[PDB]
């Protein structure tokens, strides 16, 4: 078998403060601004683990649970928590830090595969995951049937692709 | 039932040239920066089709199919596939305009969800779509089994932030 | 004769709302951001006349009509009014795309000429150009003029340039 | 008669690089980033000179004279040559200020068109302007005419609004 | 004595790309891009600290040790290392995350002062301090000169303004 | 001994508008920004007296004497106030321009050494200086204590990295 890393070793944080430049809504986080920010953490992640560079492949979801107000402190958590052969899932919490009375709600929360990529840019292949935390073994144990429904939702996809092709 | 609106009512296009400060490998589009546009052109789609405000509930999916370079002029199509009570899909379509040879390859896919919203931030009533072209249909045609989906994920992903609130 | 391409062809719509960031004034977007999106969108549809890269040669006018407030929708409307030998004038509608009351205002309005280049930066041979609906023959009949008037000035600012060149 | 400035009270210099977020084309500055900036210094020169708030009514001219590389220094230099009413044309230089070799060539050259605006956004009375140096008064001497062309201008450009209108 | 918390307690982690538009010569990161975002997570350090809204009062340095090149990935860590009555000193360390040979070479090294502030701006009493592991010793040891630098620099910095005042 | 250049030669001037994008604070400008800002003038200023590309080798203060509101004009100076072998001391003032009852009031002062460099990045000999109105001279006398200061700090910090290097 391959060499395998610690969920905790690729584990990665950002702090972030939420600019008027962030925001669309009146004093409210722009969506696409989240995404991005998630994008960025998680790809450092996923480099972290593949010890590679990394392009995302895809974005697997984005629920937003909560509205992120100007001034809101985020806090970003990557972690790798399911390793294909040339693939990861990067799964990325992201918390309000309200620091007036110290709770940390959970304000999204997204999953995007990554593939790790050579020198020349073909796939490479990346080590194995494990989790040590509880909170790791509840993304690493749940990640198969993720990795399940993205085979699925990859069948769809390429058949609108097709279908598209011809129009 | 319902008022409705054709899917060519909100159809939204978007022409965005790749520039440096998109790019993070070198002259390749970052996805952060691609799912910020995405964003941005879907918020404009649903706002069209439900006369409203609106947010981005979830990012069901995106699809990166292609690397993007810099220079290379995108093409941005959304529209709303689904309809629901208070909620809308929006199918986002990136191709490359390519000028020099006029092929515009798909380059990347999009599902995302709004939510319409009121003057006071409650969700709000969007009508009803059709379709009217045979793309528009396509989406309209598997939307149903995309929103199911979305429903087993919301399951699923209730599970995760039930677990995270309990560490 | 040369080749001719429909003023359709080349036509580029630009969808965008404006954001926080977009601002100067109190909610008020600024006159050089609404600029640069103009120069974007028209840059994008003389690539498609073209066929080839564009350099923006002068920016001939922007009518600034209306005040652009924070949230509002702006559409962008590029087309090719005018085809020189090696160059292009692009005339860009912008207007404000009022969802809640479905008018669609005309906010700004702009010309500006474009050159196209080789591989290797020199002019290059642009198409003609032919209009088809009554928008496009109305740009493209009173171009002439325009042109003309763009001699004159482009006759006063070499003098000026050369009276600045001995001091 | 009214108050009158020098034209030297409100003459503003800027100095900034280019960055590659600047470029569009290979280390190439790109035209709606210059016009921004342009404006941004001329909308400061016509705050000076009104002491007031202003808005761009309208950019005249722009002549992009000469190709601006990353890395490049430019000098804008921003003044007021004309006083109306409520109104201000205000010119701008912009230079390569090459450290390397000491030259400071002429890159662009701009007109654009101030009004000055109360506490509650009318129209507002600016102070007339007049010269000091050579250069303040070849744009204050060749002014009139320019003045003269916008009218004109402003008459066609009516006419074109109105027809759009009604289609 | 007032309430204390420990350095831990207000840690932060951030971590970012290099990317283009973060750059200003040839991929080489701008020193005022690298102070913007050791302000910003500095500030958020303070903020946990403080439990309150901060300002930065001074940048008392930012040592540039190293280049630091597009790609290359940045760890911030900002901890406070004195606590004054209404002020902080924030500390900052930028390492460079060479994940493809698990480097971490210290690229920066910056000293900030921040005050906490009200609801209605006035300084805020902040909790005192103190540290746990050995680097956080270091900086809460050596804090107390610095602190004293920093009286001499104010007492100069307020004859340099007295100077400016009169010309 | 050396070419000499006077203070004035390199003396640079910035103005630039505070937009809701540069700031954090509601309406108040954020301190990364400004000191981007200062680094970018300061900058130029080297480079002008250098002749050369330059680096920043270290911030050696910034002072913010006073809040910056949005839609405030700054104006910043930079000088060179002192020439060492290749690194030279640029000095940076920043007055909020009131154009409403025409106070200029010092609003930052700030302090950075740059490092000019080859063609190949090396440090370059840099030209001496020499003031000539009564501000530069001001800045000039008083620098060699501030270089003096500098050599002192740079011990200590040299003794901070030796320290986090063995932990």
């Amino acid at each position: 078998d391959r060499p395998m890393k610690s969920m905790s070793e690729s584990k990665c944080y950002k702090n972030r403060q939420v600019f008027p430049q962030d925001t669309a809504h009146h004093h409210t986080m722009f969506g696409g601004t989240l995404m991005a920010n998630i994008d960025e953490i998680a790809a450092i992640t996923a480099m972290k683990h593949a010890g590679a560079q990394v392009v995302t492949a895809s974005t697997d979801s984005v629920d937003f649970l909560k509205p992120i107000k100007t001034g809101d402190i985020l806090q970003y958590v990557a972690m790798v928590s399911y390793a294909g052969t040339s693939s990861m899932e990067v799964v990325v919490q992201i918390r309000i830090d309200d620091v007036f009375n110290n709770k940390h709600d959970l304000a999204a929360l997204s999953y995007l595969t990554f593939v790790a990529l050579d020198d020349e840019g073909k796939p490479k292949h990346v080590p194995g995951v494990y989790p040590e935390d509880d909170v790791e073994k509840w993304f690493y144990d749940t990640a198969p049937q993720r990795v399940e429904r993205r085979k699925a939702r990859r069948i769809e996809s390429k058949q609108t692709i097709e279908y598209l092709a011809q129009a």
